[PDB]
């Protein structure tokens, strides 16, 4: 029958409430202040936490404030191990309630929440990203959060920490959680290499020209959101590379400039013309790599006939010194993919190249290269086959 | 008096979270899951539906799973005729409580809720998009969402449907349910017609240049949000224009290039010089024809002095074989409004055209153009004016 | 230890729910409908509103219609001073109810909530923008929100007003009230004057070519969202500057074309040659002005080493009539800033000038030149440093 949730006969239940506070954190799992590790009230037995809140999927948990310590976690049996320490929610348990709401002693011991520690695999097979205690086809009655990945020594030793961040709604995301802005950086210049194609270092390191004969790896202001990407694991690829975190449509922008930009010079044999050079700036997608995502999760499988090169700029040099491009697409990208920009030209620089000979400030570059990545849309249902193909 | 809703004292009633829900869906009704039409249990005097969860104006409404059949409609008396089912409020009803929450027998009969046939004009007069229980100047106490085109033969028959998708939210804007990509296209190839002013074709099927004398109409992937947009029902104008269903403003970006462009060459009597010809990109949107919006809807009229024609890229060809052009814009569009893009130059090939003389690959064409539409905000009280003309 | 707000044993409080209606009102606050004032039953000992709906941290406050007048403030003591008309919940106030719910006589005297007269400074102290009833470090027990600027003359006149708009959620933001357009512009025409460094004006006036020898100052449609920004406060800056209201991550697109652009002219001396002019259009932040934010309230410093220009377009002239471009980017703006955007050349017309020596049409300038300034993420937490300094 048509049932009503929110109608004036109907009771308000707490998976009700726990499914409205999920749709208003757009389905997003998280620590929503403090729950910090603690070092100083930090032993060989005990792990302390700071206070804060969190919600995981809709249901809000807090560590209170009193006195410090706000929190202890038994450590005592673990040793020598790489462990996960993760908030948990058991809907398998009971939550033991005391006292009276008369009185002024109503108190209740939550049994149906956890800190605990746990391996990599346990982690993934009952992960928020993946299983939901809300899920239509495989409902789940346990579901976890990850907060610190917790490296423990030898027995009388305290362990080494590292946050868990794509599990911390800290700032820059506040009030759209589950989009907004994946990765962005400063303008910067780029050296282009004597080849028919490469990949535009958008992690943070660029080759810039520095002087007429050199060019010099130079840092670059770069920001990543830890939700939705990540820069590459593997050394190879890591000034090149980002790791998708989360499935959906996303804006990708470029701008920038190619300057010293190679042509052929105007002389009586060509009728006194310009002779323009072909390149093109193009993102791209890659999955044959697995388990590239945060804990080596399983990436996200594509649908068939998927993109995998886009055109974002296709033009001929002009004869000038300096020439301008701009452009702005959306494009799907999956978990566990990764995203990349290359720039592509001829080899044959007295013909067909839009780079010419020289080096350094001498030689043809990228000036003023910026980009901005950003979650716009999500590939559930239907959209996975009609919008996850481009 | 200043009265408060979420205060100590305060009672919190179903209106109330209703009106939070209602805000929590950023004011969208739809089908959150399921709800899809079962075939299987679908007879001549029976319609069956499959167990879901949908929200309408706030107020959550669920179909039941057990055992199939999820639910069951009465379509006896319905034939030769086309009708729409519909989910319906009816606040002017009693919700029939039996048994106790004490024992546990508490159950409700949903008299406010059905599941019902609905002519266009009845539907029309009641529907969600249009009129609100929540209405501060016209209040309703009943609302209906349209879930199929349902439509009945001769007695004796099961009927054919068509499942209404702006009612569903499916996938791709969850998150962000009243905004987010209204369309979207991948990257195509598209062949300039020897005249002043045309249309570029943004609904999936381009004259893409196959070889040095010959283009071809050949598919592109494309993809359309029909909650905000959906290609023009008239045949005449499907290949290029867009009926604008939700009011707003909405970012449109472009992007691609101009090959084989033409230009005035370089010869001794204009001291080798190359000649630029004139071109412009520009976005439009149209209101003559009343009732485009689905279910033959009453378009909302935009305000006093209102835009009809804006450019994106307005330049000279360069000499060069191609040149890339990029361009974003916002714009206001509203409900029942035509949306196109249109390619504009001179006419002459010798003196003032961006277009040669050529066909196929050997003419002037746009390669590599793709486009976003996205809505971006709305035009609801004093943005209708302020913002509504632009 | 782990406690639970929406479980099974869990008491759902009247701070939980606001707390959720906060969030899903992406901590904003304000006027959702009606709530201006009533001039008709305003006197010179009181002050009329019409009914309404505000949200102020989560808790929700209506003004109800009955027979008019909705609301009545008392103006009395009220005389020759500037006062802040403000909708005020202080938490150390007692709520009194009255009758039963049994009978149908349940009512409330909501003393927790205030509308009166606050000073400047005594508004800033309590000012929702700045303080919070939820906040983690200073939690507060009483916070305002101002509507309007009340101006009181001489004992028995009626007083003056002026709505403060920022503090109204009426239009073009409804479901995304924290973000979405900032500043947008129609495209217009602007002359570029024969200097080395110039501001676009961005707020509505540019100097509009209109013949062979003149241009002339000339409006065009713009409009700001005054929670965002709005126009700069000082006459100097006004044609040009923008003051930021609102800390966060913004889009900066730009489209337009430079029409007459100049270049050396190709001769047998240059080998029949154009000689390309440099240009290039910045974005730009300046924060040494303190105060420039509503109601003098104090800038929030941004973080060492933050940006003040950024170039968006940097190339040259390339030997035609006009040349178009495009650029977009995001960049970090703190409340207190002033952001424009600057044209740039050399000052040599026969050298490296991207402008000529005409006037009017026949001299350089913009042309179809437009904008969209967006809010698309926050500043809080480690993203202020993390993504703050570009
Ligand atoms: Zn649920
Ligand atoms: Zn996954
Ligand atoms: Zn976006
Ligand atoms: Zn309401
Ligand atoms: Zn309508
Ligand atoms: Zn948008
Ligand atoms: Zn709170
Ligand atoms: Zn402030
Ligand atoms: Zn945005």
């Amino acid at each position: 029958v048509l049932k009503g949730i929110n109608f004036d006969r109907s009771i308000v239940t707490p998976e009700n409430e726990a499914s409205i506070l999920d749709l208003a954190m757009q389905n997003r799992s998280g620590v929503l202040d403090g729950m910090t590790i603690d070092i100083l009230n930090t032993t060989s037995n005990q792990l302390a936490l700071f206070h804060g809140t969190a919600v995981l999927q809709g249901y809000g948990i807090e560590i209170t404030r009193a006195a410090a310590p706000d929190v202890l976690v038994d450590t005592t049996g673990q040793s020598n191990e790489t462990m996960l320490l993760c908030l948990t929610i058991d809907l398998n348990q009971v939550n033991v309630p005391s006292g009276t709401v008369g009185t002024n002693t109503y108190a209740v011991d939550y049994k149906q929440i956890r800190l605990e520690f746990l391996d990599v695999p346990t982690l993934l097979k009952q992960y928020w990203r993946d299983h939901s205690l809300h899920d239509l086809i495989d409902p789940r009655r346990v579901i976890s959060m990850p907060l610190y990945w917790i490296t423990f020594g030898q027995t009388g030793t305290t362990p080494l920490y590292e946050q868990i961040k794509s599990n911390y709604i800290d700032g820059g995301n506040s009030g759209n959680p589950a989009y907004g802005i994946a990765a962005r950086c400063e303008n910067f210049n780029h050296f282009i290499n004597k080849v028919a194609v490469q990949s535009i270092p958008i992690n943070g390191v660029a080759n810039r020209p520095v002087s007429s004969t050199a060019s010099q790896l130079t840092n670059y202001k770069v920001w990543r959101n830890p939700y939705l990407c990540s820069q590459d694991p593997r050394d190879k690829f890591a000034p090149d590379n980002l790791v998708i975190e989360e499935d959906g449509i996303y804006r990708i922008d470029i701008s920038g400039s190619i300057n010293i930009a190679n042509y052929t010079f105007p002389a009586s044999g060509n009728s006194w013309r310009v002779g323009g050079r072909y390149f093109q700036i193009v993102c791209a997608r890659n999955s044959s790599a697995n388990n590239l995502a945060e804990f080596g999760a399983e990436q996200h499988l594509p649908p068939s006939g998927v993109w995998t090169r886009r055109v974002l700029v296709g033009e001929y040099t002009a004869g000038m010194t300096e020439q301008a491009f701009s452009s702005v697409a959306t494009i799907s990208l999956f978990k566990g993919d990764n995203f990349f920009l290359q720039f592509e030209t001829g080899t044959n620089t007295s013909r067909d190249s839009a780079y010419n000979n020289g080096y350094g400030t001498s030689g043809t570059h990228l000036r003023n290269f910026s980009y901005t990545l950003e979650r716009v849309g999500d590939l559930n249902g239907t959209a996975y086959y009609d919008n996850g193909t481009f």
